[PDB]
DNA sequence: AGTAACGGCAAAGTTATGGGTAAAGTCACACTACGTCTTTAATGGGCAGC
């Protein structure tokens, strides 16, 4: 396979156009989610996710505290 | 005699209900409740009269 790569990418081109980075954005854009989708926010804690609690800053605002996002 | 409407056969689908696992969600560990005042009735001493 790796020759007959290397003859179809020598007649096709390469097609630069379709060329993507490795960057963090796309790594953010090739994430699952979960299968409820939703995690609720606990006081301190955070949200749980696969039986892991994730914090972040945002969270200790009232209005979002106690709520599934 | 051909065609559209009606109805039976049956499988396909729809909720519903009692099971299974897997994972999000709760909450107690944070020294700590048992404690005190009030109530009437019976009884048991000393104290006094006969």
């Amino acid at each position: 396979p790796r020759d007959a790569f290397a003859a179809g990418m020598a007649i096709g081109g390469s097609r630069v156009h379709r060329m993507i980075p490795y960057d963090e954005n796309f790594q953010i854009l090739t994430l699952p989610t979960t299968s409820e989708g939703k995690a609720k926010v606990q006081v301190g804690r955070g949200i749980k996710i696969n039986y892991i609690y994730y914090w972040s800053n945002s969270f200790r605002d009232p209005q979002i505290e106690n709520t599934s996002v």
